[PDB]
């Protein structure tokens, strides 16, 4: 209850909303431009989240306090919060713009249409490794900052104009990939196909179970976002995973990438590599700019 304005408060006048990006949890999300949100830049391309006009006072406070979790983060591989407009209406939350949208939708858009037209080949191992490192870098940064994600999935990663993959905005929720969630034990909605055996048994999530879900993200990149354990129902996924069952090596998936998936899928969470360990194993394969922008190569990484 009660949202208190702070240093993240931006004057409404500085924001210009243009085209819709799509329906969000609390309202329409727009693309636009902002004045003085990235230092003194007069014109920054931004994403603008809104609260619908009818919404109560509580909903606006809930929206504001939820988005305020992002105020703590500053990483090149984590989608940035740039400002808040909590004075007057519409209530807004200004964030970094990712023109290519979610990673699952981006991956699914790469599938051959099948209409006799020429098609771009599936992402190369180099392009797949680049995406791996970016995600793992965002995640190592969050873990270092004492966070456990609990819903690492391609749907919860965003693709920038230049193809940079980043960890998407937190607690987004509702309306998007409903089939990606299951009412386990007839209780709360859980991303069961992305869950570790231990999080399936006891409902506890750690950086180790985030590591398990990273392995599943690599599998989504490799399959162009197929449903994990596609032939199985949600109940069958639960039995299969807790019993030590694993995803199949995607067709034409390089061994090196499948080996990495298998490390993330070690039954014992303590035998799974950390995000730092994952980055280290692939640092040689990343674009040269990675050494200058990553959390991995930063002073903050111990
Ligand atoms: O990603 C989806 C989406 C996902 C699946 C689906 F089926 N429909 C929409 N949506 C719907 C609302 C906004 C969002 C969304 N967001 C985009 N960019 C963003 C968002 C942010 C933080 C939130 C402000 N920065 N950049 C974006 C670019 C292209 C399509 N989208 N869609």
């Amino acid at each position: 209850d009660v949202y208190v304005p702070d240093e993240w408060e931006v004057a409404r006048e500085k924001i210009t909303m243009s085209r819709e990006l799509g329906q969000g949890s609390f309202g329409m999300v727009y693309e636009g431009v902002a004045k003085g949100v990235v230092k003194d830049e007069p014109e920054t391309r931004v994403a603008i989240k809104t609260v619908n006009e009818a919404a109560s006072m509580r909903e606006r406070i809930e929206f504001l306090n939820e988005a305020s979790v992002m105020k703590e983060f500053n990483c090149h591989h984590v989608v940035r919060l740039l400002g808040v407009v909590s004075q007057g209406q519409p209530t807004l939350v200004i964030m970094e713009l990712m023109t290519r949208g979610d990673l699952k939708s981006y991956l699914r858009s790469l599938r051959p249409e099948m209409e006799n037209n020429p098609v771009l080949a599936p992402p190369s191992l180099s392009k797949m490794i680049q995406m791996a490192g970016e995600i793992a870098d965002g995640m190592a940064y969050l873990n270092a900052n004492k966070f456990v994600h609990r819903d690492l999935a391609a749907r919860n990663c965003m693709v920038a104009e230049d193809f940079t993959v980043k960890i998407g905005d937190f607690g987004m929720t509702r309306d998007i990939y409903e089939t990606d969630y299951y009412r386990k034990g007839g209780k709360g909605l859980l991303p069961v196909r992305w869950m570790s055996p231990e999080s399936l048994k006891d409902g506890v999530f750690t950086t180790y179970s985030d590591v398990w879900s990273f392995g599943v993200v690599l599998w989504e990149i490799a399959t162009l976002a197929e449903q994990p354990y596609q032939g199985l129902s949600n109940e069958q996924v639960l039995r299969f995973v807790m019993e030590g069952g694993l995803l199949d090596k995607p067709d034409n998936c390089p061994d090196m990438l499948f080996e990495l998936m298998r490390m993330c899928w070690q039954y014992n969470p303590k035998m799974r590599p950390s995000f730092l360990e994952i980055i280290s194993s692939i640092k040689e394969e990343m674009e040269p700019g990675f050494r200058e922008v990553s959390f991995y190569y930063s002073e903050e990484n111990k």
